[PDB]
């Protein structure tokens, strides 16, 4: 079937621009899990044109990996190879020909954004100011806004996909999900999908459209994960109460430590007609305003 069809080729494409001698490649830690298995802290021998070994972020298929898990590997694989951005982050190889499928990717020093604004504190633990927070958002939109001009939709925007590296420079990660829209310019899916409920747009939720629109709103949702530094969306909510509160207008209220601005910004991300929402650029320019009004 198609997921045959992809080992197949993924084991017979020779790809010397990626492959990466299992030998030469050293696993440690769990870092954590993800959509579809295991991210492990690694180092690298010799890996693209750098002298001796560099340390690296390992994604692998955890125990009992199921066919979607795989194709998902796979997807993130074939994404990752397309993209180049300083806001996403970077693909340096996969082991492929000796055991078990590997991605070796850039290893982000404060792990993911999520984690990072939970460990810190705004003020007027880590020290963050409103500049800070607003400056994440933008290196985000930049990123989206390259993704979306490839034709690609993220589909899981959210901050524990988002990592932090070396100077808080904000990496856009986790592409399993991902998916090409150059054709037709949405992605649809007849069966349900698998980005939690919570950062889904109401379209995706109900219709199973998925377009650079509906990132637009789960980027509203990574706003307000941001602005509460790492808040958990629609606290106390069920998933399943999202279908009968989206449909009927509601919205998460304004969260503390949030401008008028700020917050316009999320309710237009999350405006119900994908049309009236701002585009990624817009998005950026919004922020980059916000960032120069403050001081």
């Amino acid at each position: 079937g198609p997921l045959s069809l992809s080992v197949d080729a993924f084991k017979i494409l020779e790809d010397p621009k990626w492959e990466f001698p299992r030998k030469n490649l050293v696993l440690g830690k769990t870092l954590g899990e993800g959509e579809f298995g295991k991210v492990v802290k690694a180092t690298a021998f010799h890996l693209k044109g750098r002298a001796g070994y560099t340390t690296v972020a390992v994604k692998m298929l955890k125990e009992n990996a199921s066919p979607s898990e795989l194709r998902d590997l796979l997807s993130e694989f074939n994404v990752l190879k397309q993209v180049n951005h300083p806001h996403v982050i970077k693909l340096y190889g996969a082991c492929s020909q000796d055991g078990p499928l590997l991605l070796i990717v850039e290893y982000a020093k404060y792990a993911s954004l999520r984690g990072f604004l939970r460990e810190s504190r705004k003020v007027g633990e880590r020290a963050l100011t409103m500049g800070d927070l607003i400056s994440f958002a933008w290196q985000i939109s930049q990123g989206m806004q390259y993704l979306a001009e490839m034709k690609l939709v993220h589909r899981d925007l959210a901050a524990r996909n988002i990592l932090v590296a070396e100077g808080r420079k904000m990496k856009i990660s986790d592409f399993g999900l991902s998916r090409d829209v150059y054709e037709e310019d949405s992605y649809v899916k007849r069966s349900q999908g698998r980005i939690p409920v919570k950062w889904m747009a109401i379209e995706s939720l109900f219709d199973h459209i998925y377009t650079t629109q509906s990132d637009v709103w789960s980027f509203g949702v990574l706003l307000w994960e941001i602005v509460t530094l790492g808040g958990n969306p629609y606290p106390g909510i069920p998933p399943e109460r999202l279908f009968n509160l989206l449909k009927t207008g509601h919205r998460m209220e304004r969260p503390d430590n949030c401008s008028e601005e700020m917050y316009r910004l999320m309710l237009q991300c999350w405006k119900q007609e994908p049309d009236k929402r701002p585009v990624f650029a817009d998005i950026s320019k919004d922020l980059e305003k916000m960032m120069v009004k403050r001081r």
